[PDB]
C-alpha cells in the first residue's frame, strides 16, 4: 500500500514517486483523504518494542545502564552504511578543479597540452556531475530517515516510563516540564542528523586538498593552512560562549512561560479585577531580563557565522604572496588556488563546527532522556485473590514530622458500604491512596483486591465525546443508559445542540461544575470492579439532585458490591454499614451506627513595524553600492593598463573576471558596522510583536478567545515569539548576504561585458519557476504536519490529571495504544514534507546539471584556431550561478519562518472590548445571555430588582445559568439588553468604571506565583500600615505570620501551600482594599471547615453591613440570613420573599 515500498528501485533514487501529490496540491487544496499511509518500518509499535528489547538488556546484563549503548544496537550499521556514500560524495566534489580548471585554460591558444585533450576532459566532467547528483541526496535523505526513527523511538519509550512513575516522583515536579522536554527536539534532531558524519570527513578533506595544493604551491601551502587552524580554535572558542548564553537563560524562558499560563487559564478573573496594565508590566520586566542574554548569543552567533566569507582573501593571499615574491606566478595557479581553497573554508568553516556543535546537542539530549528514565516506579505487586474482602490492621504511613494516619483498620464483607468522615485536612483521600497501593504502608498490612474503580474528588474530562468520557472501551446499550438515567443526566445529555455526541475540550470548559461531577460519577460507575471508592462526588451537586442520586444509583444499582463511600452528610452515615470518623489522620471512631448515639504583504508590515529597520537596510545598500562602484573601476582600470611577480599576458587576460567572482564574496561581505545593526534591530522587531500580542489578548471579548482551543494560546507564546528570538534574526541575515553577494557579482562582471548578463538568464528564470510550483504543495503539507502535533502533547497532559484512576483500573495498554495513533498521523504528514523538499532540492541541482553540460560541450567545440569568445562568457556565467543555487535553497527556509510570523499578526488584529455607587440598587430589564455567538440563550427576557442593602439569595438545579447570571453581570459574555445601577445605564459609562464595583469571589481564586504583597495589589497602591489594617478585620494576620516572611513570602504553585478557606480570605480582602459596592459568590461552602467558615460570616456583617451581597448557596440551612430570593429554571428568574412560601 505504502508508495514508497510499492516503488521500484530507478524510481526509488530520483524520488519518483511524490509526483502525484505534487500534481494533486497544486490546483486544489489537500486534505486527510490522500495523505498515504505510513510504511511499515517506522510504525511506532515497531519502532518503539526493537528500542526497549534493546534497553532493557542493557541495564540489566551490563554494569552501567547507558541509552547510547542501546541506540547504536539498532542504528549503527545503517548510520555508517549511509556515511560512506556521503563521504564519496564530498570528494568528488574537490577533485573536480582539475578537470574544470584545464578545461577553462583550454581557451588559451598558447597552450598544447590542454588542446591535445579537452572532449576527453569533457566527457569526464560530465560524468562526475551525474555521478555526484545521485550520491549526496539518495545518502543525506536516509540520514534523515533515521533521525526520524530515533525520535519516535525515544517519545514512545519515554510515554511507557511516564505512566509508571511513582506517586511521590509526580508531587515534586511534572507535566509542565514533561512537555517541554519533548519540544526541544521535535525537529532538531532528524534534520540535525545529516551533518554528524563531517565530523571525521572534513578532517579527510583537508589533508586531500593540502595535498593537491602542495602541487602548485610548494611550501607556501602551510601558510595559509596556519591561518584555517587559528580560525578553528576562534570559532571553538564562540561554540563554549554560545552555550554559557544559551543555558543560562534557559532559566528564565521557564519562569515567563509558567507565568503566563496562569494568566491566561484565569484570564476571566483578570478582567474582572481590571488587572490588564498591572499583567502587561508584570510580563515586561522578564522580558526585558530574558532579552540581555537573547541579544549576546545572537552577537556571537554572528561572528561564528560570518567567518566563511571573511576568509576567501586572508587564505588565498597569505599563500600566494610568499611564492610570487620568490618567484612569478602566473594568472592561471592564481585562480586555480582559489578554486581549491572554495572548498577548503566550507570544510573548516562552516562544516566541521556545525558537525561538533551537533554532538554536544545530541548526546546533551540523550543523557538528559536517560535520567528520567531509570526514577522510581510505581509498584505494581498486589494481592490478587481475596474473595474480595478488603481488610487492614495496624496500618501507618506517612507523605515524607508526623505520621498522616496511624492504626486504622476496618473490616468490610463484599457488599457492604463503609462511610469515612471527618474534617478538613484529616487524610480522608489519603486513607483511599493506601488502598489502591499508591502509597506503601511503612509498617501496615492491607488486603488488595482486583480491579479496583476510583472517581477522584478533582472531575477528570478527556477529549472526545461524551459516552466516549464514560464507555471506555466496550459499549453495553442497556448498561448506558441505565447508568446515564441513573446520575440524572437525562435532562441536561438531550439538551445542548446535538444530543449527546458533543464534543468536549481538555478538562471540558465548557461545561458546568456539576455536569462535569456526574459525568466523573457516571465513568466510575460504569466499568466493572471488585470494589468501588467514591471521593466526595456531592461537592458540586445540589440538595435535591443529591438525594435523587444517592437512592438510584448509590442505594439501587451497586446495592451488592463493596463500595467505599466518602461524606460528611449526617443523613448519608445511618445508610450505611459501617462508619470510620478520623478526627486528626487518627480514628476517632469505628462502628457501626446503632454504636454511634451514645458516643506578500506580511514581509511589508514586518519591516516596517519598528520603522528603525528602514534606516539600517538603507544603510547596508548604500555601502553595498559603493563597493560595487569601486570594484567597477579597479576592474576598469586594469583593463587598459600596461617581468612583475604577476605574469600577464594579452591572450590570458579573461582571467581577472574569473579572480574577482571567486573573491567577490569576501569583498561584498557585510562587516561588524553592518551585520551587528542588523542583527541588533531584528531582535527588538520580536519584543515589540510581543508586546502588542500580550496588549491584544489581555483586551480581547471573551467570546472570541472561547471560540479557540484551550491549550492554543499559550503555544503561539511558547513556540512563535521563540522563533522570532532565534530562528529569524539569523535565517534573515544568511538569505540578504547571499543574494547580496549573487547581484554584486553579477553586475560587476556584466557591465564591461554585457553578454554573461544575457545568457545567464535561462539558469534564472529556471530556478524561479520550479520555485514557485513546489512552494503551493510546500505550505500546504507544512500547515498539516504542524496542525498534527496538538493532539499529541494533549494526551500527554490528560492522561496524567487522571494517572491515578488508569493505573487502578489497569488501563495502561489503552493509553499506548491511543499515543502510538497519535504518532502515526504526525508521521504520515512529516514523512511527505520531508521527501517533497528533497524532491526539490534534488531537481534544483539537476537543472543545473543540464545546463552545464549544454555549456561544456559549446565551450568546447566553439573554441576554434585562437581563444573563443563563446567559451569565455559561458564558462564563466555558471560559476555565477553556483551561488545563486546556494542561495534559492536558503531562501525556502526563510519563506517556511514567515508563516510564523503571520500567525502572530493575526492574534494582534482582534476586536477591542466595548461616588457614582450611592445606595447599590441594581434594576435588571430585558437580559438575554449566550456564552457564543448564535449557539443558544441560556437566560431569556430577564427582569428583577434589588433593594439597596438587601442579602439575594439565589438557587437553582445545577446546568441551569446560575453562575451565568454572575458572569452577565460584569457583561464578561455577549449581552444584550440594560442593565442600570441607581439609575446610570448599562452603556453610559465606560467599562473599566463598570466592573470596579463589583468584589467577585470566584470558586478558583487566581493567586499567581508572586509575593503575598503583590497578590494583594499589583499596582502598589496601598502601603503596608494600609494594608495592616485591612487585613486586621479579616483575620489575615495569622495567616501569614505562619510564613518565615511577612508580606514577601513567595507563594508558588497557584499558592499550594494555602488552603482552600485561605485563599477565599484572601480574595475576599482584596474586595475590600477596592471597596467594592457589590458583591458575588459562587459556592464557597463546598467541603470548608468551621475555622475559616465563621470568619466569612462575621466580615459579611461588620465590613460590608450596607453592600448588597448576592449569596450563592445550595443549601437553605446556611441561607438564613438573607431576604429576597432567586431562582432560575427553565431559562427564567423569579425573585421571592420571606421563607414562608
Ligand atoms: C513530470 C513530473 N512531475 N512531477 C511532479 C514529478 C515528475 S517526474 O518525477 O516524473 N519528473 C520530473 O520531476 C523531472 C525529471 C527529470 C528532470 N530533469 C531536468 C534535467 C534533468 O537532467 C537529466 C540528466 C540525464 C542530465 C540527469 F538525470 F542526469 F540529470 N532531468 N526534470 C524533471 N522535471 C519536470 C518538471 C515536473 C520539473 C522538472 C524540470 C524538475
Ligand atoms: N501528594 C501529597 N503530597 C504531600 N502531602 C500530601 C499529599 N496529599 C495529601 N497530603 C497531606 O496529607 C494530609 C491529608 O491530605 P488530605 O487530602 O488527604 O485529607 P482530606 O481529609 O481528604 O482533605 P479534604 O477533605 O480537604 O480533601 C494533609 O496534611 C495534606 O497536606
Ligand atoms: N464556557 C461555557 N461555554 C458555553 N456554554 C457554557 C459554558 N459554561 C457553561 N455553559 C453552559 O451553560 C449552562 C449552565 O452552566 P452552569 O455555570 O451555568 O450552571 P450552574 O448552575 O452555575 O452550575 P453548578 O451549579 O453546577 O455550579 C450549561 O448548559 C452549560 O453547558
Ligand atoms: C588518505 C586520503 C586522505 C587521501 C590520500 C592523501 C595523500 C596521501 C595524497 C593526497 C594528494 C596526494 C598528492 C597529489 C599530487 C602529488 C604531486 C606528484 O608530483 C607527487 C605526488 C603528490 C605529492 C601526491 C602525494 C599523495 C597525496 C599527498
Ligand atoms: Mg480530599
Ligand atoms: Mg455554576
Amino acid at each position: 500500500r505504502s508508495p514508497l515500498e510499492k516503488a521500484s528501485v530507478v524510481s526509488k533514487l530520483f524520488f519518483s514517486w511524490t509526483r502525484p501529490i505534487l500534481r494533486k496540491g497544486y490546483r486544489q487544496r489537500l486534505e486527510l483523504s490522500d495523505i498515504y499511509q505510513i510504511p511499515s518500518v517506522d510504525s511506532a509499535d515497531n519502532l518503539s518494542e526493537k528500542l526497549e528489547r534493546e534497553w532493557d538488556r542493557e541495564l540489566a546484563s551490563k554494569k552501567n545502564p547507558k541509552l547510547i549503548n542501546a541506540l547504536r544496537r539498532c542504528f549503527f550499521w545503517r548510520f555508517m552504511f549511509y556515511g560512506i556514500f556521503l563521504y564519496l560524495g564530498e570528494v568528488t566534489k574537490a577533485v573536480q578543479p582539475l578537470l574544470l580548471g584545464r578545461i577553462i585554460a583550454s581557451y588559451d591558444p598558447d597552450n598544447k597540452e590542454e588542446r591535445s585533450i579537452a572532449i576527453y576532459l569533457g566527457i569526464g566532467l560530465c560524468l562526475l556531475f551525474i555521478v555526484r547528483t545521485l550520491l549526496l541526496h539518495p545518502a543525506i535523505f536516509g540520514l534523515h530517515h533515521i533521525g526520524m526513527q530515533m525520535r519516535i523511538a525515544m517519545f514512545s519509550l519515554i510515554y511507557k516510563k511516564t505512566l509508571k512513575l511513582s506517586s511521590r516522583v509526580l508531587d515534586k515536579i511534572s507535566i509542565g516540564q514533561l512537555v517541554s522536554l519533548l519540544s526541544n527536539n521535535l525537529n532538531k534532531f532528524d534534520e540535525g542528523l545529516a551533518l554528524a558524519h563531517f565530523v571525521w570527513i572534513a578532517p579527510l578533506q583537508v589533508a586531500l586538498l593540502m595535498g593537491l595544493i602542495w602541487e602548485l604551491l610548494q611550501a607556501s601551502a602551510f601558510c595559509g593552512l596556519g591561518f584555517l587552524i587559528v580560525l578553528a580554535l576562534f570559532q571553538a572558542g564562540l561554540g563554549r560562549m554560545m552555550m554559557k548564553y544559551r543555558d543560562q537563560r534557559a532559566g528564565k524562558i521557564s519562569e515567563r512561560l509558567v507565568i503566563t499560563s496562569e494568566m491566561i487559564e484565569n484570564i476571566q478573573s483578570v478582567k474582572a479585577y481590571c488587572w490588564e496594565e498591572a499583567m502587561e508590566k508584570m510580563i515586561e520586566n522578564l522580558r526585558q531580563t530574558e532579552l540581555k542574554l537573547t541579544r549576546k548569543a545572537a552577537y556571537v552567533r554572528y561572528f561564528n557565522s560570518s567567518a566563511f566569507f571573511f576568509s576567501g582573501f586572508f587564505v588565498v593571499f597569505l599563500s600566494v604572496l610568499p611564492y610570487a615574491l620568490i618567484k612569478g606566478i602566473i594568472l592561471r595557479k592564481i585562480f586555480t588556488t582559489i578554486s581549491f581553497c572554495i572548498v577548503l573554508r566550507m570544510a573548516v568553516t562552516r562544516q566541521f563546527p556545525w558537525a561538533v556543535q551537533t554532538w554536544y546537542d545530541s548526546l546533551g539530549a540523550i543523557n538528559k532522556i536517560q535520567d528520567f528514565l531509570q526514577k522510581q516506579e510505581y509498584k505494581t505487586l498486589e494481592y490478587n485473590l481475596t474473595t474480595t474482602e478488603v481488610v487492614m490492621e495496624n496500618v501507618t504511613a506517612f507523605w515524607e514530622g508526623t505520621p498522616v494516619l496511624k492504626d486504622i483498620n476496618f473490616k468490610i464483607e463484599r457488599g457492604q458500604l463503609l462511610a469515612v468522615a471527618g474534617s478538613t485536612g484529616a487524610g480522608k483521600t489519603s486513607l483511599l491512596m493506601v488502598i489502591m497501593g499508591e502509597l506503601e504502608p511503612s509498617e501496615g498490612k492491607i488486603k488488595h483486591s482486583g480491579r479496583i474503580s476510583f472517581c477522584s474528588q478533582f472531575s477528570w474530562i478527556m477529549p472526545g465525546t461524551i459516552k466516549e468520557n464514560i464507555i471506555g472501551v466496550s459499549y453495553d446499550e442497556y448498561r448506558y443508559r441505565s447508568v446515564i438515567k441513573a446520575c440524572q443526566l437525562e435532562e441536561d445529555i438531550s439538551k445542548f445542540a446535538e444530543k449527546d455526541n458533543i464534543v468536549l475540550g481538555e478538562g471540558g470548559i465548557t461545561l458546568s461544575g456539576g455536569q462535569r461531577a456526574r459525568i466523573s460519577l457516571a465513568r466510575a460507575v460504569y466499568k466493572d470492579a471488585d470494589l468501588y471508592l467514591l471521593d466526595s462526588p456531592f461537592g458540586y451537586l445540589d440538595v435535591l439532585t443529591e438525594k435523587e442520586i444517592f437512592e438510584s444509583c448509590v442505594c439501587k444499582l451497586m446495592a451488592n458490591k463493596t463500595r467505599i463511600l466518602v461524606t460528611s452528610k449526617m443523613e448519608h452515615l445511618k445508610k450505611a454499614d459501617k462508619i470510620l470518623i478520623l478526627h486528626e489522620g487518627s480514628s476517632y471512631f469505628y462502628g457501626t451506627f446503632s454504636e454511634l448515639q451514645n458516643l506578500w504583504n506580511t514581509y511589508l508590515r514586518y519591516i516596517t513595524v519598528h520603522k528603525s529597520l528602514i534606516f539600517v537596510l538603507i544603510w547596508c545598500l548604500v555601502i553595498f553600492l559603493a563597493e560595487v562602484a569601486a570594484s567597477l573601476v579597479v576592474l576598469w582600470l586594469l583593463g587598459n593598463t600596461p617581468s612583475y611577480a604577476v605574469i600577464i599576458t594579452s591572450t590570458s587576460s579573461y582571467y581577472v573576471f574569473y579572480i574577482y567572482v571567486g573573491v567577490a564574496d569576501t569583498l561584498l561581505a557585510m562587516g561588524f558596522f553592518r551585520g551587528l545593526p542588523l542583527v541588533h534591530t531584528l531582535i527588538t522587531v520580536s519584543k515589540i510583536l510581543h508586546h502588542k500580542m500580550l496588549h491584544s489578548v489581555l483586551q480581547a471579548p471573551m467570546s472570541t478567545l472561547n471560540t479557540l482551543k484551550a491549550g492554543g494560546i499559550l503555544n503561539r507564546f511558547s513556540k512563535d515569539i521563540a522563533i522570532l528570538d532565534d530562528l529569524l534574526p539569523l535565517t534573515i541575515f544568511d538569505f540578504i548576504q547571499l543574494l547580496l553577494i549573487v547581484i554584486g557579482a553579477i553586475a560587476v562582471v556584466a557591465v564591461l561585458q554585457p553578454y554573461i548578463f544575457v545568457a545567464t538568464v535561462p539558469v534564472i528564470v529556471a530556478f524561479i519557476m520550479l520555485r514557485a510550483y513546489f512552494l503551493q504543495t510546500s505550505q500546504q503539507l507544512k500547515q498539516l504536519e504542524s496542525e498534527g502535533r496538538s493532539p499529541i502533547f494533549t494526551h500527554l497532559v490528560t492522561s496524567l490529571k487522571g494517572l491515578w484512576t488508569l493505573r487502578a483500573f489497569g488501563r495502561q495498554p489503552y493509553f499506548e495504544t491511543l499515543f502510538h495513533k497519535a504518532l502515526n498521523l504526525h508521521t504520515a504528514n512529516w514523512f511527505l514534507y520531508l521527501s517533497t523538499l528533497r524532491w526539490f532540492q534534488m531537481r534544483i541541482e539537476m537543472i543545473f546539471v543540464i545546463f552545464f553540460i549544454a555549456v561544456t560541450f559549446i565551450s568546447i567545440l566553439t573554441t576554434g584556431e585562437g581563444e573563443g569568445r563563446v567559451g569565455i562568457i559561458l564558462t564563466l556565467a555558471m560559476n555565477i550561478m553556483s551561488t545563486l543555487q546556494w542561495a534559492v535553497n536558503s531562501s525556502i527556509d526563510v519563506d517556511s519562518l514567515m508563516r510564523s510570523v503571520s500567525r502572530v499578526f493575526k492574534f494582534i488584529d482582534m476586536p477591542t472590548e466595548g461616588i457614582w455607587p450611592s445606595g447599590g440598587q441594581m434594576t435588571v430589564k430585558d437580559l438575554t445571555a449566550k456564552y457564543t455567538e448564535g449557539g443558544n440563550a441560556i437566560l431569556e427576557n430577564i427582569s428583577f430588582s434589588i433593594s439597596p442593602g438587601q442579602r439575594v439569595g439565589l438557587l437553582g438545579r445545577t446546568g441551569s445559568g446560575k453562575s451565568t447570571l454572575l458572569s452577565a453581570f460584569l457583561r464578561l459574555l455577549n449581552t444584550e439588553g440594560e442593565i442600570q445601577i441607581d439609575g446610570v445605564s448599562w452603556d453610559s459609562i465606560t467599562l473599566q468604571q463598570w466592573r470596579k464595583a463589583f468584589g467577585v469571589i470566584p470558586q478558583k481564586v487566581f493567586i499567581f506565583s508572586g509575593t503575598f504583597r503583590k497578590n494583594l495589589d499589583p499596582y502598589e497602591q496601598w502601603s503596608d500600615q494600609e494594608i495592616w489594617k485591612v487585613a486586621d478585620e479579616v483575620g489575615l494576620r495569622s495567616v501569614i505570620e505562619q510564613f518565615p516572611g511577612k508580606l514577601d513570602f513567595v507563594l508558588v504553585d497557584g499558592g499550594c501551600v494555602l488552603s482552600h478557606g485561605h485563599k477565599q480570605l484572601m480574595c475576599l480582602a482584596r474586595s475590600v482594599l477596592s471597596k467594592a459596592k457589590i458583591l458575588l459568590l459562587d459556592q464557597p461552602s463546598a467541603h470548608l471547615d468551621p475555622v475559616t467558615y465563621q470568619i466569612i460570616r462575621r466580615t459579611l456583617k461588620q465590613a460590608f453591613a450596607d453592600c448588597t451581597v448576592i449569596l450563592c448557596e445550595h443549601r437553605i440551612e446556611a441561607m438564613l440570613e438573607c431576604q429576597q430570593f432567586l431562582v432560575i429554571e427553565e431559562n427564567k428568574v423569579r425573585q421571592y420573599d420571606s421563607i414562608q412560601k
